[PDB]
């Protein structure tokens, strides 16, 4: 039975990872930091984790030995550290965790906070959005310099942020009458339900086939253009939306005058929806999660959109 | 089937009330405001309410006619509007809801955001903590000046904020070694698990016995002094905490130099734990929730504190 520590256990994807590790059968440990003692929602999330069988490990990123003590308890460490300018962007805090893992010596595998665009492919990304990928690469460099075995989980847009809203970044809900189509809307994007991402993560973290590999989440039925996604919604509702196409030059106009977190998100969106960075390269079945774990009946985007009806 | 609209449905007590209403069998509507369309945890709470059978109603407090249209759908309105300086004290925003209910004309009963100390009894409370009770009284005055039938739910500390921390304000968890005892710690306080508060609310909102009444949540086994609460924890852990008694004047010293939210919390804590405002008066069985609704097997504080072990 694999012992797993989740760092970032109350995060958006982190809490789903915790639940998936428990459902998968791992002996699941969660890092409870003292710094969140007055955040009721985080405190009660940890209580709900206990009720499911998780074990609470106290530790703080400002207490190096507490980190060393925590990772000594487990076989596998999964980090779900924050990495969005709109929420918080603390990817480099994981360097402290890498050091602790190096000192401890017992960790068979480390999964850093990846779960998105594939950082080594983003060398030409727009600033400031490119900071996300630069920092994740710095964490990759530290892992590999330390000889820590790893799995990098990448490649799919979170469904809540990109599918549930028909990729309109101004809201998280489907639009009522009008929709913006980015470019011709014929660039393929990868969408995945975050619960499937979590389940794939829990299955891969002790899979010999993905040791020291990048694992892509590219479920075939969820590789869709934005227009195909919109058309699903039109069919489910029986109502055509009024579409306005946004050319690339207009999408990026006056970016320098927007707030940093919005510039970052605009830049990421551009790489995904105008440059097709999630589909602009092939990946083999031995490095794709839905082929690797075919017992995961992943949620397709029509069933995902059905929850908004 | 009573039709209920919950306003403040993603709130701390509000989400619990939505679930208690659904479990009770009410036809449960929830106000989804457009202003929270970019708050992922709220959006997904609404998705979770839909899955349980709640009906989504769209409206905004800046759109008076949307409020009128929303309350026209239901028999009963429950408001769980925020009311804590540390988390956004917006009690008076409810006046716009009262005005919409007045215009709509069909609402059989309104429960405003009470759920705490009994505001008419707090006329001598310390500033700025008295603002909570002053603003709730203004809402009561507007309800009654509009002729809207009402039920006011009062009288119990939320267990997460006052029991699970042994009433230490700096945290939401029991202390490891030391505990402050406020005064002699022999002043009776009322504690209630918030799921129970939500269940009593769901049961009372269509109870002819509580039309135009104040309903007290005062479960007899949960009327405890702070020392009794601490002794419950000591019995569960097997170990005694080192106790330091804090005299009233030392608790209040230099209150004027604290940030305003902390000043409010100190003042509220003072009335409860030093003046005994939740237990310094008696209430009848026909106005107390545990007698009115004996089938609610309310959680006692030993069972509550066990989830922290
Ligand atoms: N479309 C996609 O593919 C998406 C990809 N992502 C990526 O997923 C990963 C996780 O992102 P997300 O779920 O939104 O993260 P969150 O913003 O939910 O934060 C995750 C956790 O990071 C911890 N955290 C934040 N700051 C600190 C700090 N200074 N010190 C210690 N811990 C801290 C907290 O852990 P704790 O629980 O202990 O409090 C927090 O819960 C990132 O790499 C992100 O880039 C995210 C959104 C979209
Ligand atoms: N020990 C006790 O007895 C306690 C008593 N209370 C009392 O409980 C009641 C609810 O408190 P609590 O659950 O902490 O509230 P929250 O802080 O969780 O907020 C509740 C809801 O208020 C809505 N809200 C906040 N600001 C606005 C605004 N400008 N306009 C419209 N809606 C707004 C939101 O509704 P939405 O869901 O639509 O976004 C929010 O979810 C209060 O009266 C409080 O005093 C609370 C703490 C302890
Ligand atoms: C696919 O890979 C990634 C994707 C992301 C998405 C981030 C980008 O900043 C944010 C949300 O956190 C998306 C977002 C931005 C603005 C919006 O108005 C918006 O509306 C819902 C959604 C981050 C990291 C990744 O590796
Ligand atoms: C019993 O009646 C009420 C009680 C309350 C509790 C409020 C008071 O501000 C807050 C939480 O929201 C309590 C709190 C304050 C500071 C803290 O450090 C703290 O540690 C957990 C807890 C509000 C309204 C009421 O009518």
């Amino acid at each position: 039975k694999t012992r797993v520590l989740v760092v970032g256990a109350t995060g958006y994807i982190g809490k789903r990872i915790v639940r998936a590790c428990l459902a998968e059968g791992h002996e699941t440990y969660v890092l409870q930091r003292p710094e969140i003692g007055l955040e009721i929602e985080k405190v009660q999330l940890f209580l709900s984790f206990k009720k499911l069988g998780a074990r609470i490990v106290e530790g703080s990123f400002s207490d190096h030995q507490s980190l060393v003590s925590a990772v000594k308890l487990v076989d596998v460490v999964v980090s779900a550290m924050s990495g969005v300018h709109f929420r918080s962007h603390n990817i480099l805090v994981q360097l402290k965790l890498v050091e602790a893992i190096k000192e401890a010596g017992n960790v068979k595998r480390f999964l850093p906070s990846e779960f998105g665009m594939d950082p080594p492919r983003m060398g030409h990304a727009l600033p400031p959005g490119r900071e996300t990928f630069d920092q994740k690469m710095e964490v990759r460099q530290a892992i590999e310099a330390a000889g820590i075995p790893y799995t990098y989980v990448v490649g799919a847009c979170f469904a809540a942020y990109f599918a549930g809203n028909l990729s309109q970044m101004v809201t998280l809900l489907p639009p009522k009458e009008k929709v913006n189509i980015y470019g011709d809307g014929n660039v393929k994007v990868v969408f995945a339900d975050e619960d499937d991402i979590a389940k794939y993560t829990a299955k891969t973290l002790n899979d010999p086939r993905t040791l020291n590999k990048t694992v892509n989440i590219r479920p075939p039925d969820n590789v869709l253009t934005q227009l195909e996604l919109v058309q699903i919604w039109e069919k489910l509702t029986g109502k055509e939306l009024e579409k306005t196409n946004i050319a690339a030059q207009d999408f990026l106009a006056n970016i320098e005058q927007m707030e940093i977190p919005h510039q970052a998100g605009i830049g990421h969106f551009y790489h995904i929806f105008y440059e097709g960075c999630l589909t602009d390269h092939e990946v083999g079945e031995d490095e794709e999660a839905s082929s690797l774990y075919p017992d995961v009946k992943y949620k397709r985007m029509d069933d995902y959109l059905r929850m908004f009806l």
